[PDB]
């Protein structure tokens, strides 16, 4: 798997963001995970402030499509969002804001790594495990 520069456009939701990618605007759904919704469940508003925050104050944003289908059937891109270097998906489980989701057809390449997010968000009964 290989880091792809983007800029960023607009965060909409917890889990989805628009960005600039090759030179042409694009939604990306980041995979693995689960925030609460927007469009409002709990910790929906915390988490979509989360991913917003942390992607309107970095330097750079790079996408990384993992090794399965880089699309859903809405047309989203499917990534692992990187901010400076830190992953957008793997922090917000970390913070509790975001669960695990189900692998989606062979994308699973860093699933490990954000399990064992999750359980420590999970031991910390941080927000969502609140």
């Amino acid at each position: 798997l290989h880091k792809e520069p983007a800029t960023l456009i607009k965060a909409i939701d917890g889990d989805t963001v628009k960005l600039m990618y090759k030179g042409q605007p694009m939604t990306f759904r980041l995979l693995l995970v689960d925030t609460p919704e927007t469009k409002v469940e709990k910790y929906g508003p915390e988490a979509s402030a989360f991913t917003k925050k942390m992607q309107e104050n970095a330097k750079k944003i790079e996408v990384e499509f993992d090794k399965g289908q880089r699309t859903d059937k809405y047309g989203r891109g499917l990534a692992y969002i990187y901010a400076d270097g830190k992953m957008v998906n793997e922090a917000l489980v970390r913070q509790g804001l975001a669960k695990v989701a189900y692998v989606y057809k062979g994308n699973n390449t860093h699933e490990q790594l954000l399990r064992k997010a999750e359980a420590q968000a999970k031991k910390e009964k941080l927000n969502i495990w609140s």
